[PDB]
């Protein structure tokens, strides 16, 4: 179980993913990272809010907002529920529910429902050599070793993956990773592959730093079965940056 | 509605009193403070939890237990509700719910469902000079006069009073109160009353500190319809300081 990643997605799917491989030993299909039933754009990766009067991130998360409610009309709820599945592993996600509401009107003015794993918050660990590269609204995967930039493997998940986990110490530790978008990741993907052949030594792929170094800060906005999401990114050269219009990216708010 | 005070007592029932005369104006019944499903003693007056080893006080409330669950087997829940009621007044209050669980065995240890209003935390107002006693086990509540130690109203509730709250700057604002023994508050109004004839001037009592400083700190135990729960409380001399075997007083863990 020390071998396996987890791969959370936008739909529900948690992916026992070979951190060697990056491919599929087991799929365990759940409830939706994101259900906004437009108000407030969510993180598919953190309950993080933003509104749009352009597009602003306020400083509260979704499961801060509940776990201080009730407030003034706001309504919490945070049920829990384990998951038991034999390799046994017991993974435990939280569904986190909110509720905006005017006492003027008599409408529920906006609505979220944000699942997410239970998870122990993410340490610059030396001994974790691996970086993940992720493209924004797709299940593109670029796992390329840490302590180099040299490409580990490439994957394409059918959800966008919004969170990584690592099994230690008996339970999930959430793994940072990066937010790149598809045009760039598939770019960046393209010229390793050139560069791996004109070469023949290596597939090359730039540094966490690198990366976030020469691309530029992009608030990624997607769509998820009639749900809007914000959604840091990065982005290129040559990639347009600000309901299908709305959608795409937009200057760092 | 400034002149209401909110009485929240075992049984669910929320009560609006008169700060003044101490008599109900309309009553809410809702769900019981508390219903343990023995392991940890709860306090109906703000989750604390406690255990029998012999009487000793956990760290972390329950609303934190939950508030800080999955963990590890913890199952959290918090579900919040509005009430509105026209005297039209928006409280709110949360259902806290936890559970214990062994991987080991196939039952759940522990579990627990405690109610809470949600309210702004008490600050010692110099504007609020009203003090209130009250006991444990028992619906009598002493409020006697904070810039004094003379009696205001005495009043017996059907319940056990857990919280009082005022709704100040429109909401609840919890207000501080005292845990004696019935036996000692019983006592206690008896000399008030006693003092009171033989001198035909006021019926005293003592101020918090006295209160506070005479009596005897006792962690109370109590039953409610096959649910215990500890919950400090102060007792005088004369008083049993340790089912119906644990119930009652124990010395301050």
């Amino acid at each position: 179980p020390e071998t396996l990643l987890f791969v959370s997605t936008l739909d529900g799917s948690l992916h026992a993913v070979s951190k060697r491989t990056g491919s599929i030993k087991w799929t365990l299909k759940e409830d939706p990272v994101l259900q906004v039933p437009p108000a407030f754009l969510p993180d598919p990766n953190d309950g993080s809010l933003y509104t749009l009067e352009g597009l602003t991130k306020l400083p509260f998360t979704i499961p801060e907002l509940v776990q201080a409610s009730p407030c003034r009309l706001y309504m919490g709820k945070k049920q829990d529920i384990w998951y038991v599945i034999d390799l046994l592993l017991y993974l435990g996600r939280t569904e986190y529910t909110i509720t905006m509401y005017d006492t003027k009107t008599r409408e529920l003015r906006w609505n979220a429902t944000y699942f997410d794993y239970a998870a122990s918050l993410p340490e610059d660990d030396v001994d974790y050599k691996m970086s993940h590269f992720v493209s924004n609204g797709d299940g593109l995967v670029v796992t390329v070793d840490s302590e180099s930039g040299d490409v580990l493997w490439i994957q394409n998940y059918a959800s966008p993956v919004v969170a990584f986990y690592v099994w230690q110490r008996e339970g999930l530790r959430k793994v940072m990773h990066i937010n790149v978008a598809v045009e760039t990741l598939r770019y960046l993907t393209f010229m390793s592959g050139e560069v791996g052949r004109i070469t023949k030594w290596k597939y090359p792929f730039p540094k966490e730093t690198e990366a976030k170094s020469k691309l530029t800060p992009t608030l990624y906005v997607g769509k998820y079965s009639t749900s809007l999401y914000a959604s840091p990114s990065m982005v290129h050269e040559g990639v347009a940056v600000v309901y299908w219009l709305l959608i795409g990216h937009h200057e760092t708010p």
